[PDB]
């Protein structure tokens, strides 16, 4: 990658330690760029939901894919509950978002709860496969917690039928006292809803599909067991992507997992991490693996660094292995350490094909979790480790093995108060990286690897700016 | 006033020191009684806006007018003002509440804060005459403050001409996600915007009106200069009312302003105060007074007490002039020591024609004031006493004279997160009162007076219950 | 009742303003005196659990009719779901508790939750309908939350078959870790749990039980609607004792209730309520009522002193009721403010011949409420007033009534730390209560009555003693 002149430090780069320098731009506006991944993931966006129970569910997975990034599902899962969210995902819209769809049954605390899981801020009431009536915060306060939804004083909805351009939808929700707007079938038959911001979405992101034109979505597999028997048992269950993932990606089991997925000739892309080291993306390379995914350590649940000291700055063990692949075409996407946008930016511009967040999507509206309130009422979200879902494994036997695993690290990742959901913060990630590509003045992720320059910033630097 | 058996206390009584006991009742419901006054001041119910500058405004007039109680307005007021607030009040609907106006050239800031100036919650952006747009404290956060008016993504509102019955009206906001609704007359042109809880308030309250059936209106005279030129210019510029008021009601020149503003032959009811003493009561009667207002010290706002230690317990004062009253025929409205719909309900018991209230409407949204933001984001409002205002009064001179006046007294009058209004604060004085009656079983105001059965409380006793 | 020489306040009492004066004792122990009760509802102690939503339930109603008392449905529930709690407490044995029964198949986190249902501390999972572990608090505690049960470290029981003397189980738990023990039925079933604490009340406290020794229970009914049909119905539905509850026990509408009611012939005991005078008393009595219960507004959920100004002291109300009923030779159980076992002590003094606790118990594990956790991590649960649940009642209809309608009122009520359970509280007041009759030196709760000294007490007197 190209560095500033005098810049021979004799030390490593983490995101915390780098800033890039703007060049000649000859690109307009942030508009002008497209994010279109070249690691074959087929994403339209450089973000992916990471393997996390708490953070990885169907509500991220159909979001994300809409929004154009693929959503990687968590390892030690029944493949029954795979398959279901398999085939829930490919079953969506590709403009609308499915809501939370409340039967007239449902109690007001069940409706209050379920309010939160998506980020349009209101729930339909459908009756016989109809629309009824629409719930929000302001109806439902107030109102006796266990007394049932057809009585919260549903409000009216604007519904439009299956097919409308964004620009129809927007205009007739531009003085819309509700964001949402009902998204009904022909038949009147309720198929979705659809908001204003999602409307403006519509058209700045193109969601990322399959060769069939559905949903794309991701899985994980470990290397304890038969990785290659559970790798074809999910292929077949309708996962676009296969993830092999593992707390270190350069023992030999690895490399045997690797091997025994390539010679199943699969067709999917193969995807193996984390090694924050270019020798073991050489041998992930050779062992038959498509994608590399890298960095132990930098990860906001990792606790490895603090048990054991290993890891490497997130920074330059990124940009070292996408020398590395590049050299040998092999493509990587950049996971752990991500917490501001300029993460991102900076991970793309180290060389990464993708970026991988992790933790920083517990703090959404549609993140598999338990929306709890503080005492402040600021909503926020646990996120945890895997552990040893990521390590490599009678009573005596697991509680011999549990007492030296490493806990479940538990944090608490503050929601925003106003823009709460996973698409406004997804419109942050995406800005910021826009904006990274007009300073630099590229016109695609390729041209901003290549004509990126990039400089050391030290712990004072950070005191510039807004924080 | 009826008394419990072996109750002979060697004290007097306040609010803070009595209680009523239920008794035999055969009214069903709350609605079935009628908070009509008998003090001819025709307030449909017995709560009258002190004469505050802080709380007596035309907003306050209009709405409580509406909502059938009479307001008075403050004294030391230029005579055109008054004039131009009882035209304004004179030209409201029977039934619709007067908006907030809002020209397309106004600011985002201005309509912010004119936005608090009604309970209603929305303002109304008309052009030409005619609403164009529908603001509220939603659409109008986030963008810049300073911009216009016609760029804050005007919602739709409910619009019905004017002459539809409250049900109408109701059901159509049955579902309507905004509470309020433009209220538009036959030609189009914005004639006011009536709400959900005004649909239901229209068929509750009837509001006070004149001979000519308009909104009633009461101004206040002071005792200091020609009273009776004063007076006579006030009742000719429209006030339907006329109030007497200063600190120390039992004065020589107290009586000679009641007698010249009876000899006046103005036809208005006579008001005068305060006095708590039956004596003083008499006398005002005797002097050509209809009505007496009673309580100095226990206001609030009052300060005497603690600068001179004068005063009474107001609810003993109340009780025997009221007793004195209606031997000399006279009615009396207690004034003063309300802060709870208890004191209101007290009030009526103890044989009050009315009640004035004071300081408790500063914490309202439609209060003459400036609804600042503390810290914790609570809504108050600062209420102050008048002083000189209601004492008898060159550079030396007036500086002699202000070096020994009493000090504006402020305080902090915290707003109610949710039931901010004038309005649902008016309901639960009135649920109150006419709790009061179903447990005393009257059918009106004077059987409340007569069945009532009073018994004496101490301050161990008010830890019964919920605060 | 008895007064102190010299005693002849102009003021009424209350449980904050009276203390009894010890007299000349017989009775050597506390356990030397009985507390069954002479009303007929055969409650072994003068303890009944409010009408409640929050308060009354399964759980609560078969575990104070184990310990003695009675307790009384809320109205407003559907007969099937009173008719479901009724057979529930009907089957219940006569000595053993009905423990937390916990499927293999519940999660952890589903187990945390039911663990603080009962008082036990433990719950019991059962297969086949075979106890095969126990859980706790410390076993649950670090595992993963929505882990199954069937690894969460079951812990080792105590197991004897039924009917056991509490001797034997007591000495067999003295030593046992685990304070509670899995009763078993002689098929090797599992009938229920018993505890140290369980045994040690088994032999003090007398189950309350009806003819046919069945856990007794009770149910309450308002005025609105057919009273006769409801009261008949739930009558059939196995209820032993029905009670007629409302905000004005002295309308006409109770008038006409009780008439019905008493010429359905039904069998069960009469209650109504509240009155706090002597003629709605002798009114309720001459109405065909067997029992009056008394009190509006001392009640820790009632808001109507605070809104109206009603009410009564608490105790003045109680005595002169019960001196009435004596008269008439009815029988009346005290209701409101109840915080502490001195008032439930002096409620018994005063003449009651049984207490309605109400708020208190929900502060307790057993009661139908979700109990929450806050920063200092004191359990602690909300109580609820019913308002218009207690008082006599389209869209519009519904709104224009809801409006005037008093608020729900909410309270934090605190668990204690370690006498969380209703099984200790409900020893400290029977402990009190006993206290009470050894100071008065009686052998009964009609002894209690006719030799008590009863004195008058000030606020300055409660700094007496340690708080
Ligand atoms: N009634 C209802 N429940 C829903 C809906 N979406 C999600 N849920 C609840 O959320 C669960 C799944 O949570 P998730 O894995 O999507 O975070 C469902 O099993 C169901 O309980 C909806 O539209 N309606
Ligand atoms: N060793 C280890 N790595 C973890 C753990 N939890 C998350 N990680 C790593 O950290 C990444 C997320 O960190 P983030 O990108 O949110 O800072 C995960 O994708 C994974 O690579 C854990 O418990 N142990
Ligand atoms: N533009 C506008 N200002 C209003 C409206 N109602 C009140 N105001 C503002 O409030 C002032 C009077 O305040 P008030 O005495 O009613 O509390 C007016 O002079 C004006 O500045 C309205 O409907 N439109
Ligand atoms: N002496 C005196 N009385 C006041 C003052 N401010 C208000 N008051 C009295 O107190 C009443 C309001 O008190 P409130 O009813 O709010 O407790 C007024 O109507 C007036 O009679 C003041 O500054 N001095
Ligand atoms: N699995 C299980 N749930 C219980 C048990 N006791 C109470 N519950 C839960 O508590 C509910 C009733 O709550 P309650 O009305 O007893 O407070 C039941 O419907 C069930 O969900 C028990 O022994 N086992
Ligand atoms: N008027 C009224 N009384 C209530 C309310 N909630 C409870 N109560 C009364 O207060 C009693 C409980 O009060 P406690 O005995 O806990 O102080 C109830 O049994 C009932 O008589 C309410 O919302 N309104």
């Amino acid at each position: 990658v190209r560095f500033l002149d005098g810049h021979t430090p004799a030390y490593d780069l983490t995101y915390n330690d780098v800033f890039v320098v703007p060049g000649r731009s000859d690109v307009a506006s942030r508009f002008d760029v497209d994010l279109s991944t070249v690691d074959g993931s087929g994403t339209t966006i450089p973000v992916v939901v990471a393997n996390m129970t708490a953070v990885a569910g169907r509500r991220m997975a159909e979001t994300v894919a809409r929004r154009g990034g693929i959503v990687v599902l968590p390892q030690d899962l029944p493949i029954t509950a795979v398959s279901e969210t398999v085939d829930f995902v490919k079953s969506r819209d590709l403009v609308v978002d499915t809501p939370v769809t409340l039967s007239p049954e449902d109690s007001v605390s069940d409706a209050n709860a379920l309010l939160h899981k998506r980020a349009h801020g209101a729930a339909v009431v459908v009756f016989e496969g109809r629309p009824i009536g629409l719930v929000t915060e302001a109806n439902c306060a107030g109102v006796d917690r266990f007394a049932r939804v057809r009585d919260i004083a549903l409000s009216d909805f604007v519904t439009a039928p299956v097919g409308t351009d964004p620009r129809e939808v927007f205009d007739l929700l531009e003085h819309a006292p509700i964001d949402v707007a009902v998204m009904t079938a022909p038949d009147g038959t309720l198929a979705g809803v659809l908001t204003r911001t999602g409307a403006i979405r519509a058209g700045i992101y193109t969601p990322a599909v399959d060769a069939k034109g559905r949903l794309r979505i991701a899985a994980a597999v470990g290397i304890n067991g038969d990785v290659g028997a559970k790798a074809q048992a999910l292929a077949e269950a309708g996962a676009d992507l296969l993830v092999i993932d593992t707390a270190h990606g350069h023992q030999a089991k690895m490399l045997d997992a690797i091997k025994a997925v390539a010679s199943l000739d699969l067709g999917l892309p193969l995807v193996a991490g984390n090694v924050v080291s270019a020798e073991g993306t050489r041998d992930l390379i050779e062992a038959g693996a498509s994608i590399v995914k890298v960095g132990v350590g930098p990860g906001a649940m990792c606790t490895t660094r603090m048990m054991t000291g290993v890891g490497r700055p997130q920074f330059s063990a990124v940009v070292e292995c996408a020398a590395a692949a590049r050299q040998l075409g092999g493509h990587v996407w950049a996971d752990g350490g991500v917490r501001h946008p300029r993460d991102v930016a900076l991970a793309l511009a180290a060389g990464a094909s993708n970026v991988m967040i992790g933790s920083w999507f517990a703090g959404t509206y549609e993140s598999p979790g338990d929306l709890l309130f503080d005492r402040d009422d600021r909503p926020y979200k646990e996120s945890y480790g895997m552990a040893s879902k990521r390590a490599v494994a009678s009573s005596f036997d697991r509680a011999r093995k549990g007492l030296f695993e490493e806990g479940i690290s538990t944090s608490r990742m503050s929601l925003d108060p106003a823009r709460g959901g996973v698409e406004d913060l997804l419109d942050h990630i995406t800005s910021g990286v826009r904006s990274t590509c007009t300073y630099v003045g590229a016109a695609n992720l390729p041209e901003l690897h290549e004509k990126v320059v990039l400089g050391v910033q030290s712990a004072a630097g950070f005191a510039e700016g807004h924080p």
